[PDB]
């Protein structure tokens, strides 16, 4: 029904460059050019939207909605890093400060009388570092039931060691349901 | 629930321009300009729309559907004049 994508804007981005020889026939190198971001530099922007592509239509303007992330995060730079889609009602939507000691789910709720996608406080989870960064390399993928009112997800345990945690989707408290070191 | 509202495009129609003096500490007299279509010339195009206001929020788009009008007149240069709600699934 519904149809999500990230937009990224790369405007403020630096640009790095290099020359490309291609093949021995060109007779002047060309130059590749390519928004990146290195430490401290400017990064990137980003928007999420829901396109209701019920509506779509020749002559008919795109219906969307934007869910922009929890205050929390808003405060400064961001990064989306996780789009899960729970049911045709419920999506859940992962961030992290450009920090990454610190990331939410977001899980929002379709509005079927404004169409749009409602977020709250208690759908809202926190995951954190103190001595490190989130996940691995990126905060893991919380994995909903079939109902989309709970999930289970990976994160460190008291002891420090990345294991299955069970979370009901508006209540902050989650269960271990493994344990070990490994 | 709706909005119904047409939109008028006078890009492609001449200028009328005339003077306007105003009160007489007025240095110099203001040129007025309106498009405005003579016999036979280019006239305003039109695009009606009706607006779901139900969706109406800062963070979302507008959902509109354009009515265009039944071919017979599309073909060619036309107008709109005339809009009537019968029900609130009826125009
Ligand atoms: C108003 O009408 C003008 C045409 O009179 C539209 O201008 C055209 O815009 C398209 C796309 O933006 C261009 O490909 C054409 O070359 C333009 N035509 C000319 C000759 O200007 C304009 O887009 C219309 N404005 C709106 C918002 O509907
Ligand atoms: C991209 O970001 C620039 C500011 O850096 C802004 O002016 C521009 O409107 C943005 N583009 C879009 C389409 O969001
Ligand atoms: C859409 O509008 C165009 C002209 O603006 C017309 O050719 C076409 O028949 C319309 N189709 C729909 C969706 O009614
Ligand atoms: C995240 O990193 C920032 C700066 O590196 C630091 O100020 C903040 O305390 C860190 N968060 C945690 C939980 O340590
Ligand atoms: C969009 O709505 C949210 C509500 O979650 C609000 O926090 C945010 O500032 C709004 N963005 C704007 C100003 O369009």
């Amino acid at each position: 029904t519904f149809l999500a994508y990230a937009q990224f804007n790369d405007t403020e981005v630096p640009l790095i460059e290099y020359s490309f020889y291609s093949d021995e026939s060109l007779q002047y190198p060309k130059t590749v050019r390519i928004p990146y971001p290195k430490a401290g530099a400017e990064n990137p922007t980003v928007k999420f939207f829901v396109v209701d592509t019920r509506t779509l239509s020749p002559n008919a303007s795109v219906t969307s909605y934007q869910i922009v992330p929890p205050a929390s995060v808003l405060i400064g730079d961001h990064y989306l890093c996780g789009v899960t889609w729970v049911t045709e009602e419920r999506i859940s939507l992962q961030w992290i400060r450009r920090a990454q000691n610190y990331s939410i789910i977001d899980i929002c709720d379709y509005d079927e009388s404004t169409g749009r996608w409602i977020s709250s406080v208690a759908r809202q989870h926190i995951e954190i570092s103190t001595t490190g960064w989130v996940g691995r390399f990126r905060p893991a993928e919380p994995h909903f039931t079939s109902d989309g009112n709970s999930f289970y997800k990976i994160i460190s345990n008291e002891e420090g060691y990345k294991h299955i945690c069970h979370f009901q989707t508006d209540k902050s408290n989650c269960t271990f349901i493994t344990k070990g070191a490994w």
